[PDB]
């Protein structure tokens, strides 16, 4: 969605790297300016209102011309600012790695909901700064965590367990990079706990989704919990997980996918991407996807049934 | 939802009886009308804007203290009214029958959606007389027809076939007698011709059911079409379609019950309903739909599933 | 309320007067007009907007220093001035007359509630022409008949018996001349026919006037129909009534007053009336409204309680 | 209306208990929570929004297919908490009550009117918080007190006395569980002080009672204040009061009933109480509240008419 | 934009052709229906709402997941439906035609904009339905005859000249089919009569184009009118009018291109329309698009200049 | 736009004067006053709302005939007074200047630019006295020094470069004192730093006003940027700069006058201005505005063209 550049300039004081919010109107003057070439990759100075981002990164702020970027004018483009700031500042990053932690394309919309978890009063990470820094450092690829209930982006909670927490995304409200496809409904389901998960507390999870969510695809992205997908979406999932696969085995960046449950998993999705695991070929894991296969709980969406009709 | 003397009375001119709409005026008189127990079957004279129903009817009528009646000031009970003048004025009811007629309890929404029908140019009842009359007559109780799509109550068209036309009801829009509950949803699939229906037919009717109202139940209440109505209300359709059943057995009307599909029908409804018309008593009848069998076209789920994917 | 000469002027065309409704521009021209002391009883011509009311009569139209008048500029001053028009042309009065018919004082409230039953299709009086004539005829003071049901001013039906129609007098929503005081509230309550009432007549209707309207004085002017007034207002309406009865006596027009039913009427009110008619004078009268008494159906308000307890 | 445990959860920190207002989001996650039915009467953990009420409390909170609960997300919801909690707080209730006393059933109409009651500077409360606790242990049943005017659950003041504060009960206004009937209108009548009340004191209140709500019965449910109802309610408190003096008699709880002043109540409604309190029977009780009977302060009535009439 | 088959369907009655538009509900129903792979290019019985189109032009509709259609439910639909159906029908159209006829695609836009100049009185069309049928015949594909300022699609006049007359294409508040992008301006600049322009009223348009428009190129399609277009577009506009020819060669239909005044025409686009007529190859073509050069009427800029500092 | 003494009035304490902003209605009852002839220059004693400005400033504030002065009620009213005051009062002035220094005209649109930057938080100005002190002082000519980009007075910047930053005057939104025509428009171009500027950041410069703004003339007033104009206003450029060239020879002020870079400014206004320079008349120097004339960077509007269509 956005290099963390996007957002926040390195700022040499002290022996040590702070990092600062851009204002916007920073960002507006330097979408304003003819810069040479050679510069295109520099922090840009206002002059009036401080240092802006580097003009290589105009595509990702809406202009009259562009709708594909930020709303970097809206107050959450400074709280999310201000939260990567926050936790990139706890790191005391090194000057050879300044580059590499900015230019690293984070979600946007995983930030705004992150906001939006600790500016509530009723929310864990509002009143745990260690909860909120770990999940911030999740969301910015700065950490070895895996996402948890806990450390989750958040949504509204829709069904949970003693093992799982199923949420709604809420992208279409979104200030700051909001979904702009009207028809779009993604859920995820994250686990609270690390600990192995009952046959019963997985059978409770299933039948919910194949009563409440019968329309959609259990699939996971390999980073510890499941997405809720619409079946009219997973051909486009499974090209942009096998080009980060791809992409992360010729740059030898960390590339463990967990798989997850599958007696949950689609199971065609666990084909695809265990053909992705084993090396193959996007041809070859792609057509699992579209290939039909019928071998699961048996009878679990008659249970909820009747505990309807009753 | 109300007997037919609710919205017109009968008046004998030139040896037969014309059937005219209540002012709304004259409704409401006679809600405040002190009235002889013996005259509570009479209609009311309110002097100032004519005649009124019989005041035993009071409990039909929304007031300050009544919400279950109809809202008889809208325009809508003055549509509806005419709506049942003119088709009862087709049939020059004779001396003997009136009370039976207008004693007669029909369903209010049944005719505010054929208003709705007859009014839109785009519709074809709006252009035949005919056709309107003969739908109106199968919701007064006056016809042995069979409602189809042609003669449908209406409503929005969510699913069509060469062989079925599948509505949503749209109660709760409605004026003159919406539904209250707003977690209300209420589709109907009415037959397009009475000619038999290809397997393929049938299965494209099931295959969308089962994907887009995976939480509906499809049953019917006899009368040759089908009725999509959530798990949740089944059990009170057969309290309603059994009490039905045992009046119009117990008063000698007309009660034949037409099962419809059994691959289309719920198999529990199926079965309650093949019990009912078999004489059994409710509590027997009433078993079936809570007992769980699982003995259909198989694998048509999975169909549409992959045909989204793609 | 304002005499008739306020709402339009005579004409002799074809030996004979016909009656013609102000230009509310000519009334306000006549509102700014200078006029000689000689003047002020004729007829005022405003040359660009035809013949205006005598500005004798300026007090009875509101302006920005009098609220006490009726508001002339609004189109029910139009739809009275016509309906007035209508029932004189009628009456083909004659050149001796034209002065005292228009110096007549009427009640504008009256002729406003008659414009609102005639344009009302439910209503009696906007079918028939005959009935709407005698019912103005009767508020104009140019008819013998006694204001009954069909001939009512108007309002709203609060209850009704077979003897008895109670309205609710709406003069707070008038728009002509209504009534200031918000806190006003009367009733009356008209006979349906002028044969004799039953003793359960009688008592159905004072068995809903102790309970709904305990706080209400039953009282009449002598018209002919019984009015519903707070006791915090009948000393008021018996200095209006004496005073008419004394002018009536002077002057020797029409004088009989109904006392109408003292099973009904407020015993006070029957006393101060009846002194009346025997010629005592104001002081007397009056003397009996204020006097305590106690000597009705008895248990006729516990039967209405008992009645809502079940 | 509900149990305390709807409200807060009890945490023990220094051999003390200590209660604790959920968070509204905590609830939503319960109620959307698979839980066995062993754990339905314990507390929930929502992990990221604190503890939750036990899911066997459901169908106290409104959700999109309950409305006979209350409104947990309204800012009403938290303030009847905390009212909870603080007065609950300086109990220092021990660990074998904490279950009796969270499973109280409270009257919530009662808690948001102390809520309105404390926060307005205007009111006693406000400046009071030993009065508060007063009032507020009152409605929870953890006082022996009796409500009187100081500590009354409050509403308009309608009519006051040296004896007697009314009120008219503004349920209908509520937030947090409102009367849903707009029909709803209830006064309370409660003592001003506890000594000895004059003649002359009681018979201004009757005189009020009798003038401005002639169509309210006088009754009381035997807690020390009277209850002003329409005569067409009578009926289901008679059911209420008898259900709850069966149950404590069953119980052992306190069960004393003040009859109070048989000058002012009811005279039917004080025969079927004084019929309870000697233990008959509700079929014996009930039917002398339906039993006509006339045998009070006469000529009250006749009183503040005349002087109305002044 | 979208086939006439989208707007009407062909009737044979009287041995001719006549075309009838659609009704948007038969279209709504059509967009639900299964229909087979065989019958999608035929025209779909809606049963209650008349004929509809073939499902086949399914995209052609704007729905919740199309937004690339049109908005067949607007009032202008059916507007345009009747343009096209008056025109169509003036045509006799004969067995062997209909199907070419109603395959062709059309510009929507332009057919709304005839329909804004035919509703206005203030316009000639309103006035001749002879000009009115030319007008629709040209955007039809129906005419041999070249779009004049007569029979312009229309707009907003901006510039008039003897010879010119210069609009600006309002796409952006269309009803039917808008233009989405906000940025977009477009201008066409219309002959007024077909006999040869003067140098002198060349000059003034060229003198308008460079001023007031400089930021546009001069472009045309060959159809005898001008396209102001920016020039951030004209590559765009070169592929579309590269692929017509194209086609049109390989389809043997007609292939003439009005290159128009060199002394306008920008010259680049010239040079590229050039080369297109001379049977080359788009990237032979599109290469002189961008190929820099500078070899007009000079110092006419600067006229307009000095003529505004005065 | 107004004399310094229109907003503040000395104030002679610790030998030394302090400046003091008015109350709107101070000035509001100096409006209304009858003041001698002798006294119309001396600041005024409103009595109730303290010091108001000298009855001979009347026409500088806007009232009910006055629409050609300032909204002296508003807040931007009290926001420019006192920068004034602050700017003012840190230069310790002397008994002999007071008067030179109120009697001063400046620019108030000017001064609310300044508001507006300094109450930004974004904005330089806000975060450094220093910076506002020397930019006010700039605007309320008491400073030598030349107004640069850190100094401007603000605006939306719409082009920015390493040597340039181009504003948008905003001064139709004003609150103080708009600009009333709504066909205004002007920029400026300020000096980002005062070392020489290379030639490829001049032509970056014209490059954009010749594309963007082709229909404005580049002029200067010789204070040292660069103001972007409509040509239909150049004429009554000229006209005040040269009278204020002509009256401030007279006077003996200071009369500097940079006419920037020959390859930017307009070359009519290039002239013009260097003829007034010369000592040349009125009549001389304009003559050159209108004298047409063409010898500047060739071919520069052609390269952002070709960008464009790339």
């Amino acid at each position: 969605m956005a290099e963390l550049a996007c957002f926040c300039y390195p700022h040499l004081e002290n022996d040590s790297y702070k990092f600062i919010p851009f204002n916007n109107l920073a960002i507006k003057a330097m979408l304003t300016a003819k810069v040479d070439k050679k510069d295109m990759d520099k922090f840009y100075d206002s002059i009036i209102y401080g240092i802006a981002p580097p003009p290589q990164f105009k595509k990702r702020y809406n202009t009259n011309d562009n709708s594909r970027g930020m709303n970097f004018e809206t107050i959450m483009f400074t709280k999310v600012a201000m939260l990567i700031c926050e936790a990139l500042n706890s790191l005391k990053v090194t000057q050879a790695n300044v580059s590499n932690v900015l230019s690293r394309v984070v979600s946007i919309r995983h930030l705004e909901n992150l906001v939006i978890r600790k500016e509530n009063p009723q929310d864990i990470l509002f009143h745990s700064k260690d909860l909120l820094l770990k999940s911030t450092l999740i969301a910015i690829g700065q950490s070895k965590e895996i996402e948890t209930t806990i450390t989750a982006e958040g949504g509204e909670i829709v069904f949970q367990n003693a093992a799982f927490t199923m949420w709604k995304l809420t992208y279409l409200e979104h200030q700051l990079m909001p979904i702009l496809d009207q028809n779009f409904i993604e859920y995820k389901v994250t686990l609270n706990e690390d600990k192995p998960i009952s046959d019963v507390h997985v059978k409770e999870l299933v039948a919910e989704l194949r009563w409440q969510y019968n329309k959609f695809a259990v699939i996971t992205h390999g980073k510890g919990h499941y997405r809720i997908v619409k079946y009219s979406s997973v051909a486009n999932h499974a090209d942009r997980v096998y080009a980060t696969f791809k992409s992360n085995v010729k740059t030898g960046v960390n590339n463990d996918f967990n798989l997850l449950d599958q007696r949950i998993i689609w199971q065609n999705w666990y084909a695809f991407t265990s053909s992705m695991k084993q090396g193959n070929t996007l041809d070859v894991c792609k057509r699992l996807l579209f290939q039909k296969m019928e071998p699961p709980f048996k009878g679990l969406s008659t249970d909820r049934k009747m505990d309807e009709v009753s």
